[PDB]
């Protein structure tokens, strides 16, 4: 069977949507430039190494879906400089994204979150992503353009020992799930640096990680049209840091108002016919 | 031909929400108290006696779409003691909106807004809400629950002659749109106080003001799935404000995490499995 199509993040820029769209997923070499993902994982690691189970008691929102053995981080923006300037600014990110929704408007994101796999983490059931948050998406036309799509970056060698991610090919297309099977899946085997790009209809799962020594970590960035509401929240993020962003990093974390394709758009997150960042006279490109 | 279905908001209010899923809409009768419109009045009043017109050239986000002579003014909870406590903490809106929206989740406030038509104001087209600025919601099949509805509040008389609002019954079940014409129309006439309640797929529109004389104003509050994205903004509302509110008019106006309905909900708007108050360290009902 079929495997993955593989495309340059520097060359194929106009095909992977397309790709993506007609497959389901795509590979994107060389999303990140091995410089990012350095800068990335040390800037995350303290903050991934004191992340308790997905499901803690001390949480008020325990995740009951992940693994044990899965440490989740979100709310990137204050934590990572590189996040919130090399990959919130990705000139490949935000090309595909503008493909990906112009029918419906302007895009954020939903959730930009490093994930780290213990040893033995076992594989996911295959899965779509948006149930256990976004019931609306179920409801949705089987002719609908995808809503969101997941970013799923390596920040360590993804391989079929250690776990690299299933997905089946043609699936974001599928309306009848009982072909659903492991029997039907490929490996997205990526060096660090290097994307899985699937759709929210995509089914799909993280492998078993089988060695019992090999800690796999992914970047994993779903970004959505902005009239769905994020996963997560960066109201709490300093305004020197936002204030640090471009307006285009600004609108993608929820501080700046949004606009619907609607030939005469009326907005999202106005203020009186006015924007949010014009509203709070919000600064952008202050250095700290 | 049949009449919108009239209700008490006193006895009656287990058979609003049925009333409105079957008819498309429904009146009910004293949603709020006159005390709570003359209060509500007073407060708005000097901010829509300055309102610009809709498309005005000072605006971000200018709305193109409403008549000159509407002056809409929304983000109310900064301007209103009676808006924030009294209609935000309504147990007729709370039950109503639980019963339509349990499917799905969490609910908020999309817009809350007075509008007030000057004498003259025209009649506006047949339409349903939400298509300039929420593209997603005509994607939706044909039987997913309504996820916005729309109290369209008296703050002073509606009649025939100065331009009560106009509804289709049975139009939010319609999926052909040639039936659609004034011929087919129904009228809310209400006062002060009452509310006709509509879903996002009722067919509707504002009356033509025939006097010359009369001004109408009304409350509109937009109350949709918190997955849905606001129309407008409550991020530039001043903490004391915000602190003096409950905690679920915290939540209505986005000062909250969010919660679907899926069995193992992980929430929205959360910051690394914890809500935005608890993080924020965000206190209710202080006094001001
Ligand atoms: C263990 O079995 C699983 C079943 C389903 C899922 C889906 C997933 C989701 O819908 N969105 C994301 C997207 C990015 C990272 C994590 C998640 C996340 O938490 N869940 C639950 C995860 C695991
Ligand atoms: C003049 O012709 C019109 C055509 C369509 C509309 C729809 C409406 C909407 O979708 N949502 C609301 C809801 C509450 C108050 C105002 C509006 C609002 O601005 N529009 C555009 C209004 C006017
Ligand atoms: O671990 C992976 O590679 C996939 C994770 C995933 O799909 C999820 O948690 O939603
Ligand atoms: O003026 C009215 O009564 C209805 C207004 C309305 O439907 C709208 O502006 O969307
Ligand atoms: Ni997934
Ligand atoms: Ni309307």
């Amino acid at each position: 069977k079929s495997q993955i199509p593989r495309l340059s993040a520097i060359n194929d820029l106009h095909k992977i949507w397309p790709t993506v769209e007609e497959h389901g997923a795509a590979i994107i070499e060389s999303f990140l430039s091995l410089d990012i993902v350095r800068r990335l994982n040390e800037e995350v690691d303290p903050f991934v190494k004191i992340e308790p189970i997905p499901a803690a008691k001390t949480k008020d929102h325990p995740n009951h879906v992940l693994s044990t053995t899965t440490r989740l981080v979100n709310v990137l923006a204050p934590i990572s400089k590189a996040y919130r300037e090399d990959v919130l600014n990705s000139k490949v990110l935000h090309r595909i994204c503008s493909d990906a929704f112009h029918v419906y408007g302007d895009y954020w994101v939903l959730m930009g979150a490093v994930m780290e796999l213990a040893p033995s983490n076992p594989a996911q059931p295959l899965h779509r992503d948006m149930r256990f948050s976004h019931p609306i998406v179920e409801y949705l036309k089987p002719d609908a353009p995808a809503t969101s799509i997941n970013f799923l970056v390596a920040l360590s060698p993804f391989t079929a020992e250690n776990g690299a991610t299933h997905v089946i090919l043609g699936s974001h297309k599928w309306q009848n799930l009982s072909n659903v099977s492991m029997d039907a899946t490929v490996r997205a085997l990526m060096n660090p640096g290097d994307a899985l790009l699937i759709t929210d209809s995509t089914i799909h799962c993280g492998g078993a990680e089988t060695t019992g020594t090999e800690t796999r970590r992914l970047l994993t960035i779903t970004m959505g049209i902005s009239q769905l509401t994020p996963l997560e929240s960066n109201l709490a993020v300093p305004r020197p840091v936002i204030e640090s962003l471009t307006p285009l990093a600004q609108r993608l974390l929820g501080w700046a108002s949004q606009r619907s394709a609607a030939p005469r758009d009326i907005g999202l997150l106005t203020i009186r016919g006015n924007s949010i960042e014009k509203t709070m006279n919000l600064k952008a490109e202050q250095p700290l």
